[PDB]
């Protein structure tokens, strides 16, 4: 609301360093969501919002 | 509400260093959500919001 | 509410260093959520919000 | 000397992933060698050869 | 000397994943060698050769 | 000398994952070697060779 010289880092992912030799991601879905591999979602304010993998269904 | 020179880190993931040689992620879903692999979700305010893997169903 | 020069780390995951040689994540769901692998969720204020693996069902 | 279908990785550095926010390298030498920062020297056969920081002197 | 379908990794560094926020390397030498920061030297055959920080002196 | 389908990892460093927030390396030498910070030397055959920090002196 009122900052007088601060330093903020609200809602941050910092450093996802990753090392791999092989990678075989094998997804076969039908009617839903799938998210694989590296993922670095970063939000500050989520006002009743969705997931990172949503499946509403019927 | 009022900062007079502080230093804040509200809602942060910092450092997800990872080392692997092989990786075989094998998902076969039908009607739901799946999230695999490295994941570094980082939020500050979640006002009644979703998950990181939601399955609403019927 | 009022900081006069403090240093805060409210809601932080710091350091998830991980070392592996092989990895075989094998999920086969039908109607629910699944989350595997490294995961570093980090939140500050969760006002009656969701999980990191939700299954609402009927 | 004789390979009949192998797969070799003799003398390799593989993956030096690095994440930083600030960096202040401050060297003041007079009569010697200095090497700083990321360095990924990679050799196979070193037949009585030099270092990665040599100082012969008098 | 004789490989008939093997898979070798002779002399390898694999994965030096590193995460940092600040870094202040402050070297002041006079007559010798200095090596700082990340370093991933990788050799196979070192036939009476040098170091990674040599100081011969007088 | 003779491999008929093996899988070898002779002389390997694998996984040096590291997480830090601050780092202040402060070296002031005169006539010798200094090596600091992360270091992942990896050799297979060292036939009477040098160190990773040599100081010959007089």
């Amino acid at each position: 609301v009122l900052y007088v010289g601060s330093k903020t880092k609200e809602g941050v992912v910092h450093g996802v360093a990753t090392v791999a030799e092989k990678t075989k991601e094998q997804v076969t879905n039908v009617g839903g969501a799938v998210v694989t591999g590296v993922t670095a979602v970063a939000q500050k304010t989520v006002e009743g919002a969705g997931s990172i993998a949503a499946a509403t269904g019927f």
